[PDB]
């Protein structure tokens, strides 16, 4: 499909698959891409959308804008399906109507049913109730798959989702209180480390501060000690990691290679992942292996999310990044 | 709530429900009404549904308008779900920008699994796949009762979804409807009337496709504003409650295809005979919810149709 001077849309270009979508593009050769800040343009805007289409006629369109669920905004459960159904609305039906060639769309393992069994299949769609967090997010991400598809079906579009857990990339938010649980562990894990070192000038640097004490009643606080770090929770729970360019690879791989056609006509969404998952006490044990932490870890008081990738290897695209390989990129990228 | 002063919107006003709302509201001494027509707003553009809520400011909303499902038009795959999506969200959504006090949507029993077990309970959303031909129209009906109960929970709105089967009325456009033309038009035939004057129509005969084993429910349209009205005077979501907050409405008694054909049929008065050519979803709420709110219907099929169709034959 695209070649290097097609015109190229992605939708939400400074978030984490956006960036890793435009970065990868770069270095592939392609130098026709569209791009527009939230300030240039709101995806929430029927006539702004309406507009832009109109004015700029992309030819391919990545979707990766959302308002995303996460355990600090949970409680914004209206505006997860209203914003998300608007953002896919907007986009969907304008590429419509100006003659895109082929758009690819995320979706979110949240979709599935709370109970379903793991490893998660394409055809488990609608196979009982939601998590009750995730609930509204969801439920917009299943009305963007249908969305797809229902177009696909009956004006022969070629709009593909394709549907993922965990995302992450080399570069993370390490502050605390507003960093996901890999760049969280791998911090919690250093600043231990200095600690059993006796590192008192690096801990003071790292964290910004002045005086020992109140660095010691922080770190006591967050649970990093010299001996161990305390971990929340049983440390059962499995979830699965997908890294950025492994992200950007199978989009792109999409876009040049896997059709509406290819996939024929219900559950034609797609999951992507690494098709391996690990225990929260698994993926600590990594990291402090990685960082080189001689302490233990402690617990302190339950869906499981992996996808079945059985689909999209039969259609030839398997990742490159394990976890431990992406763990220890964000390390060094950390050091700097 | 409402105040017969009380400033209310009815979206979709000329459609079956609609109809009977304006009509029944007018009765009870509700006249403060405002109403559009397509050609005057189209609900599908933001903008436009934007600027009537802030020109207007409604005080109640009814939410009829729909793009509907059925088997003359089920290729629209893609429209019904984008069509009734944007009603959905830009009606609902402008309504909280606006402070509309409360809103009334209606829900289809096609956003149940099709091998749910009758009678269907409100707590069956979810458990398993929907019917093939109105997957599309089902999810987006969903998706309508997940963002009302969504703004319930976030903002402290009162947005409340009824949700129902089959719909007809004495003012109406269908399977109800279009029995009782095939079988008025049957009975002109044998009468000799052209000048009044494929189907399986004939001066003999009604020809029915299929077994008529399949079983539905009907709800009137006076019964329907009835409840629709109860709803705005006495549910509020602090009764309902923090999931499955949707609440079927309905008659609690379904009928056959051919139970409903002879009822049809001797109202009517055709004097030839009915007869099935046979070449699977049944449908029916359980009621006991808004039974337990304090609702229960009072026009009974028989009754329903014979109004139908003294008004069909002005
Ligand atoms: N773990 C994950 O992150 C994860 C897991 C499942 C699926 N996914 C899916 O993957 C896709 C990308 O996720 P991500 O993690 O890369 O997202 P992200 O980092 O949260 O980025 C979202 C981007 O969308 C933009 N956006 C939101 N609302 C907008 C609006 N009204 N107008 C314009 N731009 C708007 C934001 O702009 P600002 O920067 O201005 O705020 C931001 O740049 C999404 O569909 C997501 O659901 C990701
Ligand atoms: N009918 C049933 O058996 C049944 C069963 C299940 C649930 N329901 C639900 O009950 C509600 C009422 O159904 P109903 O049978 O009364 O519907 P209806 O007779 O089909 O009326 C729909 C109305 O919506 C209007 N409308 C559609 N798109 C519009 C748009 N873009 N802008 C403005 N107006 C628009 C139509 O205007 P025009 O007349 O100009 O086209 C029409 O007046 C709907 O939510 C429906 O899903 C009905």
């Amino acid at each position: 499909g695209m070649q290097t001077n097609s015109k190229i849309y992605i939708a939400g270009h400074k978030g984490t698959a956006g960036t890793a979508l435009v970065e990868n593009l770069q270095k592939r050769g392609f130098n026709n891409l569209v791009l527009k800040t939230r300030q240039e343009l709101d995806l929430v805007n029927q006539q702004a959308v309406a507009k832009f289409f109109k004015e700029e006629k992309p030819e391919y369109v990545f979707l990766t804008a959302v308002l995303p669920c996460g355990a600090a905004n949970v409680a914004q459960r209206a505006d997860f399906i209203y914003e998300n159904l608007m953002i896919q609305n907007n986009v969907i039906h304008n590429s419509f109507l100006n003659n895109v060639k082929k758009l690819v769309f995320f979706g979110s393992g949240y979709m599935y049913p709370e109970n379903a069994k793991n490893p998660l299949k394409e055809e488990y769609l609608f196979q009982g109730d939601l998590e009750y967090g995730a609930y509204s997010f969801g439920a917009a991400k299943i009305a963007g798959a249908i969305m797809c598809e229902s177009y696909n079906i009956q004006y022969g579009t070629n709009f593909i989702t394709l549907v993922l857990n965990n995302l992450y990339g080399t570069k993370a938010n390490f502050d605390f209180g507003k960093s996901r649980v890999l760049p969280a562990l791998l911090r919690k894990f250093h600043l231990a480390k200095l600690l059993s070192e006796g590192n008192i000038t690096q801990i003071l640097q790292d964290l910004k501060m002045n005086n020992f004490e109140e660095a010691k009643e922080y770190l006591h606080n967050f649970g990093i000690s010299k001996k161990s770090v305390e971990i929340w929770g049983t440390g059962k729970v499995r979830r699965e990691f997908i890294h950025s360019d492994d992200l950007a690879d199978v989009a792109i791989y999409t876009m040049q290679n896997i059709d509406f056609k290819d996939l024929i006509s219900k559950n034609t969404h797609i999951n992507i992942g690494t098709g391996i998952d690990y225990s929260i006490k698994e993926v600590a044990l990594m990291v402090k292996n990685i960082v080189g932490f001689s302490g233990e870890l402690v617990f302190n008081t339950t869906m499981d999310r992996l996808m079945d990738c059985s689909k999209i290897h039969s259609l030839g695209w398997k990742h490159k990044i394990e976890l431990k390989d992406g763990i220890k990129m964000m390390y060094e990228w950390y050091k700097t």
